[PDB]
């Protein structure tokens, strides 16, 4: 497990809230802020699950061993509702729990490269305190093309080779705004922010 | 880590290895198959050495030994497919999203018995007649009986919600079938070409 990480003394699983101040806090409230400075963050927690981590970590060194550069891994944004944070902070993201996205490349679990995506009230949906929702997730997009609504998974490299296949789709190659992935352990939930208006 | 039976792979990480007929391995996979499908015809048996999908779930194998606290988390199941589906299996495993009935829930099945898994339904016979069938290691763990609809197994007490069950089954006291529905959960073993 990371360095970083607070000893969690055997155990498998922990939220740990992060000090303003510090860089770890402050890298994350100015990325969110680039897009969302209306909205004001309650708490940032960082995510210690030892079995996701566990797992992303086996794929990551797998997608780099396949793809022979690094540069597979981006950290995206995804907003959900309060009612998924306990399932995504023990489980991950599971492409069978997905919504229709308003604009679809594929059946899979969404990320945005801005937190003003994830910041909608459609995916952040304010609980019953107001409170919103976000994940800050190191996500193995790969080799990545262009998606489209039919896909179940991302779509093969070469018509003649329908297994080798790309790791990721987005909305436009040359100024990606979303990334979609199709399988499970391809993105760790790394930290969550609650904020408010 | 690979396991010791497999061929080298002069470096690659996936490759399918015809068994030979009479070996140990060869007959011990044969007597599974023919334990309920003697009528048969077996063309060939495969070894699938596909060293990512191995690492993934010998991963999840070992998280769920620890979580349940003992190492009967696994089982030997058979999967019919159609041909056009057997080189994705073969690279990429088993994907609850390309799915035949699914009663138990929105999983990947796997059967107890091989006749079950020889239905032209699952093992569709190609324009050859060939019919294929793969012998899986299952990560079944603790189990529950399964319904229609499900996503995931249900938890284990509704106080904890996100405390599972590791996957369901049509009958918990006799099982005859397994649905498990996260990727790395089941690593396909042998593919097994046959004809009725
Ligand atoms: O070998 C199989 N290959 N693909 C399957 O979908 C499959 C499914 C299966 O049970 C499906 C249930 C039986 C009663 C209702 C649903 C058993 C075996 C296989």
């Amino acid at each position: 497990l990371p360095e970083h990480w607070t000893d969690m003394n055997h155990q498998l699983f922990c939220m740990v809230q992060l000090e303003p101040g510090q860089s770890e806090y402050n890298t994350i409230k100015d990325k969110f802020t680039r897009t969302c400075s209306s909205y004001a963050i309650e708490k940032i927690e960082r995510i210690q699950n030892a079995f996701l981590w566990q797992s992303y970590q086996v794929k990551k060194r797998q997608m780099d061993i396949k793809n022979d550069h690094k540069n597979n891994e981006r950290l995206l944004f995804h907003g959900t509702d309060a009612d998924s944070v306990p399932y995504v902070n023990q489980h991950g993201f599971n492409r069978s729990c997905a919504g229709k996205n308003a604009v679809s490349y594929g059946k899979g679990t969404y990320f945005a490269v801005d937190a003003s995506y994830s910041a909608k009230d459609t995916y952040s949906k304010p609980d019953s305190n107001g409170r919103k929702h976000m994940y800050v997730v190191r996500v193995l997009t790969g080799v990545f093309t262009k998606g489209r609504a039919g896909l179940v998974t991302p779509p093969p490299k070469n018509p003649h080779n329908p297994t080798d296949l790309f790791d990721s789709v987005t909305n436009n190659t040359r100024s990606p705004k979303l990334f979609v992935v199709f399988f499970d352990n391809q993105a760790y939930p790394e930290y969550l922010i609650t904020f408010t208006a």
